[PDB]
């Protein structure tokens, strides 16, 4: 007895959008995958989706660029998460949403929209500069479209993947961390947030049908993975008994020569200006009832020291 | 008691090449795999690598870029095994493989090379048209490096992957098999060879150290999987209880347009010919000491019909 909730993932080959298919099958939800025509002969994609059909996924299949098959594909569900791509060395296509959006609309039978969001707040950064100022306002449009159409939704934000900043000690342009020396920004004492990718799909397939969490944005802050640069270095200077050269970072030095660099390093670096030398994460304070781990306290998050020894 | 062998598996990452990795730690190899520093901020390559580290394997440091790392990372094995991309709308990077026979032949340990084969056999094609051709002029380019350099090899060729021509009934542009509809290829008579991706990885492991195959081209001909399209359609229709309609295509409306495609297509297109319209796997004679699965009967290759049990 009692409500079933079926959810439909758009984005289930991405690299969170595998986890939360992943998440919401181990939370007993019917779990539905967008099966995308164009995906084409990406083997890799296709073979992710056979992977969940295996477990008990069901296929659904749909273009961005056929309306009625996307309001079909929303018609067999209750609640959808989207996963779409927001990181410019990968793709950044964000705004394709506003097509599931009118979808959604048009569908009626949706009782909650999880968009892609599960990184900063893109309310709070307004004053974000070009190009990174894209990943803000392309999903403050969505929300916006959300608004005018009247969708329930929860906005999951908050935290850093650690596979982008935690095992590589936060180090631009690598995911291993550094074995000998390490660049410490500012002086390396500002509190960021860190959270396993894992765990940041499990506090999605939770928060979905949550009444808690309706129409609210839910902060995923891990005690023990609220830490600064220092802090995290310190943990992997413990695995592996060994100290690391550090050399401190101006805000002046790391934004030199922005203009002239890529456009997916000057995104990166401008949101690792936010999170290192601005403490975005941690600039604000947030209610026990809005914040994943006290909604959610039966998820045992993985902490930095685990995360970080398969590394050593 | 008895000889150890380590194996380096260079391109672990790719989709062949993780599926070698797995086979090699399967068969109790020392298994090392390349870990290049160009593969940067792509999250699934570097956690790949992860997972093969805790499944025993060994990452090795080593760029394609730097000629000592690459020396240093051989010095360490005793086969190396490449499974450098091959495929047009993928990437077609073969030639560098040029670097690695290099390093192979200044390090001088290595026991033997089995380089980025694992298809049609490039020795028999110098008729294919460009661009098509470019595979198959860049695998004999290899193989030339490879007789000068006086390095001993293994050549594992002769079957179409299943992800590619089985579990798709052959359509090209998609992996899922067709709902109503299927192209023929000719008469859909002319027998092609297929295997699962994964035994095509399993006999890897088993023949890179077998005195057997020593200087050796060693052909993937799986009696139950050598099959025609109708063969293959028809295992399809069997377990959906279903009849496809089929339209017969000629060779010349195959080819027709073929200047105007995309380049990926256009080679697409090539090797389909040779494989469906020529039957270049099928149309040669191997001997038993030389066919994979007579030389290793105790795999138990996957067949047709439980490869495309998980698309009904
Ligand atoms: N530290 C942090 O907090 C981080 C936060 N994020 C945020 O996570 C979210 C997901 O990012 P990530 O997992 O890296 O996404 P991916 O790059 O893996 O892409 C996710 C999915 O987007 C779909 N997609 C991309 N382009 C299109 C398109 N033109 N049309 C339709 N679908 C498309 C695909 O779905 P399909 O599977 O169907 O092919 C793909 O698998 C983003 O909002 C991102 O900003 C991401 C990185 C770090
Ligand atoms: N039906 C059949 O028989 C088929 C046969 N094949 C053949 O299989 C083989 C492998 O193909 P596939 O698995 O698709 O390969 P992938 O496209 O997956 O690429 C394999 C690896 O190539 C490495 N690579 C690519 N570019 C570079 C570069 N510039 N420098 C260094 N390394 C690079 C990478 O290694 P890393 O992991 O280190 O990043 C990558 O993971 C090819 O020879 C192909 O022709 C493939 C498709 C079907
Ligand atoms: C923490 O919040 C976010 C993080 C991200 C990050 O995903 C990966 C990118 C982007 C910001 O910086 C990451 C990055 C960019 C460039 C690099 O060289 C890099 O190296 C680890 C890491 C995107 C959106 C977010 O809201
Ligand atoms: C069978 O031998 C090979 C096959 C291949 C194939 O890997 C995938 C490509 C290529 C030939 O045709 C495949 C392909 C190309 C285009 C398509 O649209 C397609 O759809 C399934 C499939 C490459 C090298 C080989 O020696």
């Amino acid at each position: 007895f009692g409500e079933k909730t079926r959810v439909l993932v758009v984005g289930g080959t991405g690299s969170l959008g595998r986890r939360i298919v992943s998440a919401c099958l181990a939370e007993g939800h019917e779990t539905y995958v967008l099966q995308r025509p164009e995906i084409g002969v990406d083997i890799e994609k296709v073979q992710l989706l056979l992977s969940f059909k295996r477990l008990g996924a069901h296929l659904v299949e749909g273009s961005f660029s056929d309306h009625q098959s996307l309001v079909s594909a929303v018609k067999q569900v209750d609640v959808v998460v989207s996963a779409m791509s927001g990181v410019h060395f990968r793709t950044h296509n964000i705004p394709v949403q506003l097509k599931l959006v009118a979808a959604i609309k048009e569908a009626g039978n949706v009782k909650r929209f999880l968009p892609s969001e599960f990184g900063m707040d893109p309310s709070r950064m307004g004053h974000a500069m070009p190009p990174g100022s894209e990943t803000f306002d392309q999903k403050m449009e969505i929300r916006n479209a959300i608004k005018a159409a009247g969708i329930s939704h929860t906005y999951l934000v908050g935290a850093c993947f650690a596979a982008y900043f935690g095992g590589n000690l936060s180090q631009m342009g690598t995911l291993f961390p550094p074995k000998n020396k390490v660049d410490i920004y500012g002086d390396g004492n500002v509190k960021v947030v860190f959270v396993d990718e894992d765990d940041m799909a499990k506090y999605t397939a939770k928060t979905l049908n949550d009444p808690r969490t309706l129409n609210k944005t839910v902060y995923v802050r891990p005690t023990d993975n609220i830490l600064t640069q220092m802090e995290l270095v310190q943990i992997w200077e413990k695995l592996t008994e060994k100290e690391l050269e550090k050399t401190y970072v101006s805000g002046n030095d790391f934004l030199a020569d922005i203009e002239d660099k890529e456009i997916s390093h000057q995104a990166g670096l401008g949101h690792f200006y936010h999170i290192y030398y601005e403490g975005c994460l941690t600039d604000h304070e947030v209610g026990d009832d809005e914040e994943a781990t006290k909604l959610y306290p039966d998820v045992k998050y993985k902490r930095m020291d685990e995360y970080l020894k398969i590394f050593v």
